[PDB]
């Protein structure tokens, strides 16, 4: 049995962009519950092998970590062209892992065929023909559907809580008491304003000490539906490794997420957040049945409820340390069922 592990769209190296990390996380992770895996980029690295010195048959099953396939400037991508052409050698079934549902799995020929530079590839070495099985993140499997309706080799969809591996790394411990600096934080992009009227809510005009760390940019938040005037203090990008360092700098972190992860999606935020030393305070329509904790205290509705939770929090040591204890417990519940889920992503990709 060897398994093979690409990322569609983006070149794989190190820990310092992000769909690099989640790439080596996840083959990390895979290597731990007992298989021989190799992560295939553009060329030969400390994690990786090249397109270019292996075959992909010889692999028995293909896993592919969700990418966009955008050509952004007047340029070919390497990383999507090469992992795209190498998918469509694959003679076998090829494993898609839906994390993000704005990543749906698609073709990248349609987009190929009208650019300067399309004299460069055929319809033969990039079209995937190959039958595919989306392994989505979403429990209701809903969305993904959805986002697949314009591809017709996407034989299978199957749920499978990918992003738990934050909390089954061998290497995984929980953040330890943190000296704060910080009311409330949240890492992340600016997912092209698909989550702006959240990120404005919560945010936004609180009057607290809020920070937005990650790729997002104040100069980016433009929408006249949601309008401003304080806006929290950008930092800039970190490692993907350092995320629940910065989160623990904060009394509070934020969860929220695009409208279709909704009751949906339990994102990698949530244990990067639920492990951290910050209060873990999630939006009330993200999770409305409060699947993952069940104390409406780490709930919020809106602006205002966040603002007071907050200052409840900043009010009662006590109370912070409770929520903390009680959040950190939670996750040690899902910590325990490790084996299980090992067991049920091998089933997932048909082992
Ligand atoms: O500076 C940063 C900010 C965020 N992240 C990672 O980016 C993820 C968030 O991705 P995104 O902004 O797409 O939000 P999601 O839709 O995953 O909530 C976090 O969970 C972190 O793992 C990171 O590595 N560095
Ligand atoms: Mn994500």
């Amino acid at each position: 049995m060897k398994i093979a592990i690409i990322n569609m769209g983006n070149n794989v190296i190190n820990f310092k962009t992000v769909p690099s990390s989640e790439t080596i996380y996840l083959f990390k992770v895979i290597s731990e519950m007992g298989l021989n895996v190799d992560i295939i980029s553009l060329k030969n690295g400390v994690y990786t092998k090249s397109f270019d010195e292996v075959d992909v048959n010889d692999y028995d099953r293909l896993i592919v970590v969700n990418s966009s396939i955008n050509f952004f400037g007047g340029k070919p991508n390497l990383a999507i062209l090469s992992a795209q052409k190498f998918m469509a050698k694959y003679k076998s079934k090829i494993y898609y892992l839906f994390t993000d549902i704005r990543l749906p799995f698609s073709q990248s020929w349609p987009n190929v065929k009208n650019r300067p530079w399309a004299y460069l590839y055929t319809e033969e070495e990039l079209l995937i023909k190959s039958p595919i099985k989306v392994i989505s993140q979403g429990i209701n499997l809903d969305i993904a559907k959805a986002a697949h309706k314009k591809v017709d080799n996407v034989i299978e969809f199957e749920y499978f809580p990918i992003e738990q591996y934050k909390i089954h790394m061998n290497d995984f411990q929980l953040s330890k008491p943190t000296k704060k600096t910080l009311d409330v934080i949240y890492g992340g992009s600016f997912r092209s304003g698909q989550r702006e009227s959240k990120m404005v809510e919560f945010l936004f005009d609180t009057g607290l000490n809020i920070e937005f760390f990650g790729n997002a940019r104040e100069k980016q938040f433009k929408n006249p539906k949601y309008p401003w005037t304080k806006a929290p203090v950008f930092t800039g990008k970190i490692p993907m490794n350092m995320v629940s360092e910065k989160n623990s700098q904060a009394i509070a972190a934020l969860i929220i997420g695009d409208k279709n992860y909704n009751d949906n999606f339990i994102t990698l935020r949530v244990w990067e957040t639920m492990a951290s030393d910050a209060v873990m305070l999630i939006d009330e329509e993200f999770d409305t049945k409060h699947r993952i904790i069940n104390d409406a205290r780490f709930y919020v509705n809106n602006r205002a409820e966040l603002i007071d939770r907050v200052n409840e929090l900043k009010h009662s040591d006590v109370l912070r340390k409770e929520m903390l204890s009680i959040q950190h417990d939670i996750l040690n519940k899902t910590r325990a069922k490790k084996a299980e889920w090992q067991d049920a992503f091998k089933k997932a990709i048909d082992l």
